[PDB]
């Protein structure tokens, strides 16, 4: 009591939603290799630089953008209450996020610290989230973290750097769809 208790533990990952989110199915969009692909290695035509720092030096990373995930995030911005979630290092892709979502799409960005260790893989555990599980969606390019949910992803191929992938854009009336 003397000096403050330092803040006790949320026991959800997100918080309780807001207003503007009720009715509306929670969409969990993963990063690497279904938004994007980073790499270290220099290319001419990235779509942003990012310098991060671990262990006292700068990397810069290169970042492509898949095509169409403008009016992917733009539209399900619009629908859904969306969650960035990602086992990436949040000083990668915190700073990533912030180039990629320009207009307020994402309600929520979790990163490594949401994701839990299990058998060799980085599990996105969404019992945890606080979220009604058949109202909530993962787009996701790695089966293993939802090995959990799986009944709640749908299929996502890695992207790499192929310009002719289509799959935001075909994921727009599948989503709109399910947004009835």
């Amino acid at each position: 009591q003397v000096i403050p208790i330092p803040s006790p533990p949320a026991k959800y990952l997100l918080p309780e939603v807001t207003v503007l989110d009720y009715g509306k199915k929670c969409v969990v969009i993963d990063l690497d290799e279904t938004l994007v692909h980073s790499s270290f290695k220099p290319i001419s035509n990235a779509d942003f630089i990012v310098p991060v720092e671990i262990d006292g030096t700068i990397h810069q990373v290169y970042v492509l953008k898949r095509p169409h995930v403008d009016e992917f995030l733009q539209r399900m911005g619009q629908l859904f209450e969306c969650v960035l979630f990602t086992a990436s290092l949040a000083k990668y892709a915190d700073p990533v996020a912030d180039l990629l979502d320009r207009w307020g799409v994402f309600r929520a960005r979790l990163f490594r610290e949401s994701c839990v260790f299990h058998r060799g893989n980085y599990v996105k555990d969404l019992s945890r989230l606080g979220r009604e599980l058949s109202k909530v969606i993962i787009v996701d390019n790695s089966p293993a973290s939802y090995i959990f949910h799986p009944e709640n992803a749908v299929p996502v191929q890695s992207w790499f750097d192929d310009m002719t992938d289509t799959e935001l854009l075909d994921l727009i009336p599948f989503f709109e769809g399910l947004s009835r």
